[PDB]
Parts: structure tokens; C-alpha cells; sequence
């Protein structure tokens, strides 16, 4: 959706209650004022839209809590310290203050205010900097510093006031939000996900129902997901793997209309309560991942987090993601630990019968375009699909959708022969160069020496412009002129080999760009090449086959070698050679038409876990749009919204340094709409609606499992297969 702005709720009332009988109490006013001070210091506060708090009404509290409980809580405001202590002692880990009720009402109300702004598209997203927390509060009792269940009320409120059918509650606070679990235990309309320290019940709240076996009951069976950690010192790699392999597949199947986050920061490094080692930066990635599930409709509310600085950094990292700032560099490993893999696998097995998605297992944007690249043409067949108008139609669509004016225009330039020699033989360079002065008879003769190649006197210059345009784009990204970019270029490149032209490709644009990126930074710069063109990029695979500095990932229609380029080199068992073993990932599709379900599943279980463990410094996309719905050559059904979601996933890698390079794509409308959607994502627009992602075709399930088996010894994040 086209909503903009990040809401922030903060009122002085959030500091007007504290523990009267213990000055060392961790749940203190400084928690929220430290967060507010850092947001201001980091320049984040001034970038947010200030949203006023409001007091929750009795009717809204009654959506979750009993009348008797609400009346008892109301009466605490007139109590003495002695009366407050006597009542607090009746609950587990709770204090009371005469200002507690008033602040708790404004704490619930602040979330309802953000829910209103987000559900009416006044804002895209928001964060409530509230205290007291809420996720432990139950229908009739206080618990773990909570009086009212903020998010449980907000979810039921969203359903009643804004006609939301499905709400997803994600709880990344180090403790299990048993309050939320109990309230929605039998409710299929509210999916509750909690990741928490458990240690076989030895960690507070010491509940057997905090285990992965508690999947909900009655109509709500399968709608309660617990991810218990049974070892301390969990890191960002563990949280990110859990979101990739478990939460995202389920969330996409659930299709919520709203995402609510119980945003606790007690899992962050330095928290005295948590015992975990999660970097604050991890929360930027987690927040980014949640933007894709409800078309950006995302509300975060502060839960726990007791190290003042750690909590403030966690809030700042999440806020940066909500505002659309590029994802940060992750300071730790992209690989999960064995204990985390064990917990993720157990949760997957416990929720497996309820979710088809789990049943698979056995910033500035640059734009480059030059109309001169239209000069390359087929003089013998004017209807040949690799049309000059492919690039002009894509460019026109960017102008119609007003994307062009939002981009920084990067000039096209010719690649030099020295730059072509980064990937190609001097013999191949000279043969293509010679075509510039050839008569039509000689151009026909030369084209026939290759597999699927047409040449004109303008072909060599167009191929130099396609390569040079991508080098200028990679240079703009790596020198900080832009964060990411799109290259509307032709002829394509991924079929071109070191010593030969092939399948409409003269020079390997993506391969040359990866080597060029390395020549302007360092030889070992980690480059990820994601090739989503419907055909296997045979040339790219071969160029980097023995290389561990360039990870090549291709998704392609294979059909047991019956589809172009018709070689067994495209099969899943081709994992690379020598030090490059594990750095060549082929995802071959067999048995007809694939679409968004299969592509999203391949990204959740293969592309994203491998890419995150590789930790690229630059992401290149060999973006052919010939797997698109309507393509005359591909026969596939990837929709423009499908491509937008794939682009969105890749943006959390390489601190957002993503270059989208045009490859194939032959339906002019399909490629114009698909590539425009990718640019829209790079620009930071909310991911669009994307329904019906299950069931997958049976043969796609076979393909994904074949890949997992081939790459599991190389990549730990794949060992989620028990
Ligand atoms: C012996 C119990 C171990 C865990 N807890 C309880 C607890 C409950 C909730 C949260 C929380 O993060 N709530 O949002 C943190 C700790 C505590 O240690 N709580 C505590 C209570 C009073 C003073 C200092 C600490
Ligand atoms: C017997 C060959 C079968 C595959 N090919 C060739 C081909 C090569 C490369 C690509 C491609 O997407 N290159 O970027 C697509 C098709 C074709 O079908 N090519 C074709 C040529 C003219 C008109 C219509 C289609
Ligand atoms: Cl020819
Ligand atoms: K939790
Ligand atoms: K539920
Ligand atoms: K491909
Ligand atoms: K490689
Ligand atoms: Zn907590
Ligand atoms: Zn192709």
C-alpha cells in the first residue's frame, strides 16, 4: 500500500510511576527517557510523526480483561503504600504505584492510536515508547511488571474497529508472553509467535506451556507458535534463521492484515535479565522481514529490556528500519548454532501438521538507461523477441509510475577492452569487436557460429554500453553516491562464456560487474549473484565455478535438460569446484509452470539462508523477467508482486547494496510492470499484496529438498531439516 510516515508515541505519563519500595527495580522511568534521549541524539525522533497518546476505555479493556479485574486496578490509584504492597504481593513479579493505572491506560491507548493511524493509511508504521509493558498481563491478573495486555487489546481492537480478520503478534522479548498465549489460545484469527529463553522450564515464567508442544486448542489449534531456547548466548544468526525457516513461511501462509510486535530488548547483549548475545542491529533485520508480511502494516510496542543503553540501541535499530534506512552491517555470524537449530527443528515438527508452508521439508536509488542500447537489432527477423523496445518500454513505465524522478540518474558509458578482459578471452573480445565493420552476409555467417545469436554493426557498442552502465552503477553504490540501483540494459549477458557469445548474450555483464566491483575495492570482496531469469546462467556459473568470493545462485526451468541452455551443468548436484564447492547453488525446476509459491519457498529455505551465511558486501541481480506471467518463452507465472517480494528479501543483505541488472524477459507489459515493482522496492515502498503462496507444486518440493541435500554440508542454516 501507498502509506508513508513512521508514528511515535511518547508521553510524560510513562515516567510518572515507579517502585516505591525498591530504588534498584529494573522496570523504571529511565527505561523510556533513555530511549527518547537516544532517538533525539541519533536524529531519528525529528524524522518521526509524533502521535498523541489517549487513555484506553473500559469497553476496550473488556475486549481482553474481566470487569472485576479492571475495577480492582482502577481502585489502586486511591490506595496507600501498604495497600499497594499487599495487593502487589498477591501476583508474581509485580509492584504497584498510585500512578500505575493511569499510565497503564495511556500505555494501552498509545498502541490503539498507532493501530488507527496504520489501519487508515495516515501512517505506514509506528512505535510506542511505552511503559508499563503488557505481554505477561492476563484476563484477571497482573504478572511480570504488566497490568494490561497492550497488544492483545490492540489486536482485538483492530478486529472490532478496523474490520481486520487476521492479526499476527510477533514477540521477540526474551520472556514468553504467556498472557498473549492464554488470551488467544483458542482463537484462529490471532496468530501468536514467541521466541524466548526456556532452558527446559528452568527460566522464568517456568511454564511447560512455554514449550513448542503448546500449539493452541479447539479452533485455535496450530495458531500458537513457541520457539524455546534451551541454551544461553543466542546471537543474531539464531534469530534470523528462526524468522527465515519458520516465522516467514507461516506468516505468508497466514496472510495477516496487521503485524503487532511485542518489542522487548532483553535478548540484547548486556541485558542482566536475558543472558543472550543479540546485537541491536539484528532488530533492524527482524523489523525489515516483518514489513513484507502485512503490506508494511506494522506496529511495535516496548515490552522488556533493562540495560538502558542496550534497549535504546535496540529501539533505534528497529526505528531505522521503520523509517526505511538501509539495513546495517551485521557484526556477527549469519550461521545459527546447533542448539538453536535443534529448537527451530522441534518447533517446525510440532507445527508441521497445521501449516502447508512447513510441509516443504522431508538512501538514494540509482537508475541507468541509455536509448543507444536500442540500436542492437535483428535485420533478418524484426519480430525476434529480444526487441529494442524491451528497454524503452521498461523506461517509459518508470516515467508513468513517477519512479524516474525519485531516482538519481547514473550515466551510461562504454566498457573498455581491458575491463572485458576481466572475464573474457582476447580472441572472443576481438571477434565481437570485428562485427562493428562487417557487411550483412558476414554478420549472418558470424551469428551462425554461435547458439541463438543475431548480430548488427551496432551490437558490439550496445554490449559495451550494457557492461559500462553496470560498472558506473556498481561504482556509484560502492562509493556511497547511491545505496542501490537498477540497470535497464540490453543485450543480456548471463549466457556469455569466457570465450563465446550464446543465447542473445555477447559479454557477461553480471560476471564483469562482480570482477569490476572487486577491482575498485579488494580482490576478495564478497559478491552475491542472484539469477532469477527463467534460464540457467551457464556463463556466470562457469566464470565463478572455482571461486568462493562470488556466490552464484540460479533459479531456472530445467526439465531434466530439455529447457535452454539444455545442459546438465544446471542441475542441483553442480555445487562448484575446489574452493568454490558450496558457492554455486542451482535451483532447477521440473514439471511445468512455477510461480510465486515456488519462488517464495525457494527464497525462504535456500536463497536467503545461504546468502546470509555468505554475508555478501554487494548483491547483483541477474534480473531476467522471462519467468513472468505472460512471457511467451518462459511458460512460468511469477507476478510483478512476486518480483517485488524477492527484491524486498535481498535488500536486508549487504547493508542494502543491491544492483538489479536486466537479463531476459519478452512480454513487454510483464517486464515493464515487473522491473518497475523492483525499483519501487529499492526506493523503499511497502511490499505489495501477495496471496496464495501454498500449496507448492509437488515437483517444486522435490527440487527444494534435492538442493537442501546438496548444500546442507556447506551451509549450517540449511540443517533445519532435523
Ligand atoms: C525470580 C524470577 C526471575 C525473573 N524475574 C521476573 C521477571 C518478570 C518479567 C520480566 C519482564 O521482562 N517483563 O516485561 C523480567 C523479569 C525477576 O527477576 N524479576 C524481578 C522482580 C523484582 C525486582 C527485580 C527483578
Ligand atoms: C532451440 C532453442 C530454444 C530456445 N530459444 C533460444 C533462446 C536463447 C536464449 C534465451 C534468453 O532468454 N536469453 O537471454 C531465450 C531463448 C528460442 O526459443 N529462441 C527464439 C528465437 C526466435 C524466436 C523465438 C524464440
Ligand atoms: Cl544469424
Ligand atoms: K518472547
Ligand atoms: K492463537
Ligand atoms: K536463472
Ligand atoms: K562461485
Ligand atoms: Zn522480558
Ligand atoms: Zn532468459
Amino acid at each position: 500500500s501507498k502509506a508513508t510516515g513512521t508514528g511515535l508515541v511518547y508521553v510524560d505519563a510513562f515516567t510518572r510511576f515507579h517502585c516505591l519500595w525498591d530504588a534498584s527495580h529494573p522496570e523504571c522511568p529511565a527505561r523510556v527517557s533513555t530511549v527518547m534521549e537516544m532517538l533525539e541524539t541519533e536524529g531519528l525522533l525529528g524524522r518521526c510523526v509524533q502521535v498523541e497518546a489517549r487513555a484506553v476505555t473500559e469497553d476496550e479493556l473488556l475486549l481482553v480483561h474481566t470487569k472485576e479485574y479492571v475495577e480492582l486496578m482502577k481502585s489502586t490509584q486511591n490506595m496507600t503504600e501498604e495497600e499497594l504492597k499487599t495487593l502487589a504481593e498477591k501476583y508474581d513479579s509485580v509492584y504497584l504505584h498510585p500512578g500505575f493505572f493511569s499510565s497503564a491506560c495511556l500505555s494501552v491507548g498509545s498502541v490503539l492510536q498507532l493501530v488507527d493511524k496504520v489501519m487508515t493509511s495516515q501512517l505506514r508504521n509506528g512505535f510506542s515508547i511505552n511503559r508499563p509493558p503488557g505481554h505477561h498481563a492476563q484476563a484477571d491478573k497482573m504478572n511480570g511488571f504488566c497490568m494490561f495486555n497492550n497488544l492483545a487489546i490492540a489486536a482485538r481492537y483492530a478486529q472490532k474497529r478496523h474490520r481486520v480478520q487476521r492479526v499476527l503478534i510477533v514477540d521477540w522479548d526474551v520472556h514468553h508472553g504467556q498472557g498473549i498465549q492464554y488470551i488467544f489460545e483458542e482463537d484462529p484469527s490471532v496468530l501468536y509467535f514467541s521466541v524466548h529463553r526456556y532452558e527446559d522450564g528452568s527460566f522464568w515464567p517456568h511454564l511447560k506451556e512455554s514449550d513448542s508442544s503448546s500449539v493452541g486448542s479447539g479452533a485455535g489449534q496450530g495458531y500458537n507458535i513457541n520457539l524455546p531456547w534451551n541454551k544461553v548466548g543466542m546471537e543474531s544468526g539464531d534469530y534470523i534463521t528462526a524468522f527465515q525457516q519458520l516465522l516467514l513461511p507461516v506468516a505468508y501462509e497466514f496472510q495477516p492484515q496487521l503485524v503487532l510486535v511485542a518489542a522487548g530488548f532483553d535478548a540484547v547483549i548486556g541485558d542482566p535479565k536475558g543472558g543472550m548475545q543479540v546485537s541491536p542491529e539484528c532488530f533492524s533485520i527482524l523489523t525489515h522481514m516483518l514489513k513484507g508480511v502485512a503490506q508494511g502494516r506494522l506496529v511495535l510496542a516496548l515490552e522488556g529490556g533493562y540495560n538502558l543503553q542496550s534497549t535504546a540501541e535496540g529501539v533505534c535499530a528497529s526505528m531505522r528500519s521503520l523509517l526505511g534506512d538501509p539495513c546495517p552491517h551485521l557484526p556477527s555470524s549469519g550461521a545459527p548454532c546447533e542448539s538453536a537449530l535443534k529448537s527451530i527443528s522441534k518447533t517446525i515438527s510440532d507445527l508441521y501438521p497445521f501449516w502447508k508452508s512447513l510441509q516443504t521439508f522431508e538512501p538514494i536509488t540509482g537508475l541507468v538507461y541509455d536509448q543507444r542500447m536500442m540500436l542492437h537489432h535483428n535485420m533478418w527477423d524484426s519480430h525476434h523477441p529480444e526487441l529494442p523496445q524491451r528497454i524503452s518500454r521498461i523506461f517509459s513505465r518508470h516515467e508513468e509510475l513517477r519512479l524516474l524522478s525519485r531516482c538519481h540518474r547514473i550515466p551510461a558509458r562504454l566498457a573498455t577492452e581491458e575491463e572485458l578482459a576481466l572475464c573474457h578471452s582476447s580472441k572472443h573480445i576481438s571477434i565481437i569487436k570485428s562485427s562493428e565493420h562487417m557487411k550483412p552476409r558476414d554478420l549472418n555467417r558470424l551469428g551462425d557460429e554461435y547458439n541463438s545469436i543475431f548480430i548488427s554493426n551496432e551490437s558490439y557498442t550496445c554490449a559495451l554500453l550494457a557492461a559500462g552502465s553496470c560498472f558506473n552503477s556498481a561504482q556509484a553504490i560502492l562509493t556511497g553516491q547511491v545505496r542501490n540501483a537498477v540497470a535497464i540494459v540490453r543485450p543480456p549477458g548471463h549466457h556469455a562464456e569466457k570465450d563465446t557469445a550464446c543465447g542473445f548474450c555477447f559479454f557477461n555483464t553480471a560476471a564483469l560487474t562482480a570482477r569490476y566491483a572487486q577491482s575498485i575495492t579488494r580482490e576478495s570482496l564478497r559478491v552475491l549473484i542472484v539469477d532469477w531469469d527463467v534460464h540457467h546462467g551457464n556463463g556466470t556459473q562457469h566464470i565463478f565455478e572455482e571461486d568462493d568470493s562470488v556466490l552464484y545462485i540460479s533459479l531456472h526451468r530445467y526439465e531434466d535438460g530439455a529447457f535452454f541452455p539444455n545442459s546438465e551443468d544446471a542441475n542441483y548436484d553442480k555445487v562448484g569446484l575446489g574452493k568454490g564447492r558450496g558457492y554455486n547453488v542451482n535451483i532447477p525446476w521440473n514439471g511445468g509452470k512455477m510461480g510465486d509459491p515456488e519462488y517464495m519457498a525457494a527464497f525462504h529455505h535456500l536463497v536467503m539462508p545461504i546468502a546470509r551465511e555468505f554475508a555478501p558486501e554487494l548483491v547483483l541481480v541477474s534480473a531476467g523477467f522471462d519467468a513472468a506471467r505472460g512471457d511467451p518463452l518462459g511458460g512460468f507465472q511469477v507476478t510483478p508482486e512476486g518480483y517485488a517480494h524477492l527484491t524486498h528479501q535481498l535488500m536486508s543483505l549487504a547493508a542494502g547494496r543491491v544492483l538489479i541488472i536486466l537479463e531476459g524477459g519478452y512480454n513487454l507489459t510483464s517486464i515493464s510492470e515487473s522491473m518497475s515493482m523492483c525499483t519501487s522496492m529499492l526506493l523503499g515502498d511497502s511490499p505489495p499484496s501477495l496471496d496464495h503462496l501454498t500449496p507448492l507444486k509437488t515437483s517444486a518440493t522435490v527440487s527444494i529438498n534435492n538442493v537442501l541435500r546438496a548444500h546442507a554440508p556447506f551451509w549450517s542454516s540449511l540443517r533445519v531439516n532435523i
